[PDB]
């Protein structure tokens, strides 16, 4: 009758977001964090293959993967840290947006794809900004207690971000898809003591497909956007085009 | 026709030393201009992973081949793209990677990752998986048909390509099918090892079983010993879901008052 969560984010075990996120969940659920044990904003769905990994436990029963990735935290906390296994995932609070084509490379995201599989529908949750997150706890909150109420029949993901504004002012939820941008091109480049070049990942490129029904136009209005998401990457409307194009060019067949 | 006729970003995510990519490397420069920038490591396994947090540093090799130090697949096409290749490439090829790249595994994939970073170039990338170790040359041999195929003729429509090649001496390989991702039993075994001190490790286990795998899809093609080509993109929107999610929320009173 109480529900089980297994909590992590990629901004790591210390974070304001996911200690603001742990206290809002466990007045009415059973928490168990397994998190990053720092900062793996830009991890996306990368997993740990090559090592075996640590963990931490802290004095609160929180556990920390050292080195581990989102993904790897979830891995482990379905697999051997939780018994029995949890109900749902719930990854974030995000110190900052997951938005459009952004997306695949998010480690929150991630975390949320890992518990896919689970008895509920994944929650990705982040703040567009690095204030409210008492906010961004409230919205999820009321989507829990949403899931225990009906059944969400189709959807094994949500990607929740919550505009950085005090919960009285946020107008309500939109159902989005997620928007697009141009390549980012702008590489920073910056000169060692030695004159050796290093490089920085750049700014994202200028936003593309962020009309009225995308996740990126929900928010800038004020309203919680929720996009379902999958992790079938498959492009269902090229099919034709492609075996057309492989025919006629004569590539697989003799004639 | 041509001994250079397409500038192309090579990546893989096996790292420069891998045979998949060395292999590859040399069948593609017989026609094509190479610039090799892949990770210094086997990065198997980074997905869409991207350095953020720091700068990073690139290595040149004798033969001209770069590596990133420390690079993700991503890393390296974004440097390649935007900061290190003059001129531009026209295409991201990313592998040959050593072992499939298919149904939902994609998304974990660092080799899938290189080609998508890829996907606004002139030409569609490759991310291109043998399946098994063996016959690199099989792999080789349908990477070059399918680059000299988009010279003779350009792909309209689709941005990436998800190619997986039978690990088969290529006079067995049976043709093409375009196919979509199947998909799998979530994995589920943890390996515990004891380290010197007593303390308990956990090593990521094996992958879950097939769970679809029928006939379109790209685990039944190379089953059944054909090419799998699969169109990918990066929009994770499940839109079939849409009307879904609405109505339940409604339902829930989540976002409404009444
Ligand atoms: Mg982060
Ligand atoms: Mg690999």
């Amino acid at each position: 009758a109480s529900m089980r969560i297994l909590l992590s984010n990629d901004d790591g075990v210390h974070a304001p977001g996911i200690q603001t996120l742990a206290k809002a969940l466990r007045e009415f659920a059973d928490v168990q964090v397994v998190a990053p044990d720092r900062n793996r904003s830009g991890a996306s769905n990368s997993l740990t293959l090559e090592s075996s990994l640590r963990t931490f436990t802290f004095d609160n029963g929180d556990i920390a993967v050292q080195m581990g990735t989102p993904t790897d935290c979830v891995y482990l906390g379905v697999n051997a840290l939780m018994r029995p296994r949890p109900d749902i995932v719930v990854s974030g609070i995000n110190a900052g947006p997951n938005l459009g084509d952004d997306v695949i490379y998010s480690g929150t995201v991630a975390a949320a794809m890992a518990g896919r599989h689970l008895g509920f529908p994944a929650l990705a949750v982040s703040l567009n900004g690095y204030q409210h997150y008492d906010t961004a706890a409230a919205v999820t909150c009321a989507l829990l207690r949403g899931l225990s109420r009906e059944p969400l029949r189709t959807g094994r993901i949500l990607n929740v971000n919550v505009p950085d504004l005090p919960l009285a002012q946020v107008k309500g939820i939109r159902v989005t898809r997620c928007g697009s941008r141009h390549p980012a091109d702008k590489v920073i480049p910056q000169e060692d003591p030695r004159g050796n070049t290093l490089y920085w990942i750049g700014p994202p490129g200028d936003k593309y497909d962020a009309g009225p029904d995308t996740d990126f136009a929900a928010v800038d209005e004020g309203y919680v956007s929720v996009t379902p998401l999958h992790v079938d990457l498959t492009a269902h409307s090229a099919h034709d085009v492609v075996s057309d194009w492989l025919d006629s060019v004569g590539v697989g067949t003799q004639w």
